């Protein structure tokens, strides 16, 4: 098993939110230097971005049984559709 790379599918954990379907984005695409050992995360559904370290990143194939369940939070269910059906699309 390897370090996280752009295009990796995850659930990403932030405080006040459930584990959220997300992907690792490419930094070589932005014009922004990431904090040390943090990754640019794109959240499905909301189409928001944040920087998160590996402790908040849960690989999607391993964790979807547990986290890949409908939620009432705004964007979550759309985000589930997007990660399962077109995770690598332009949502921009």
């Amino acid at each position: 098993p390897h370090a996280f790379k752009p295009g990796d599918l995850v659930f990403a954990k932030m405080k006040g939110y459930p584990h959220w379907p997300a992907r690792i984005d490419d930094i070589a695409d932005g014009a922004v230097k990431p904090p040390p050992n943090k990754y640019p995360i794109f959240f499905f559904g909301t189409h928001e971005t944040a920087f998160l370290g590996p402790k908040d990143l849960f690989p999607y194939d391993k964790c979807k049984d547990k986290y890949g369940k409908p939620n009432k939070r705004k964007g979550f269910n759309e985000g589930l559709w997007e990660i399962q059906n077109n995770p690598h699309a332009s949502y921009s």
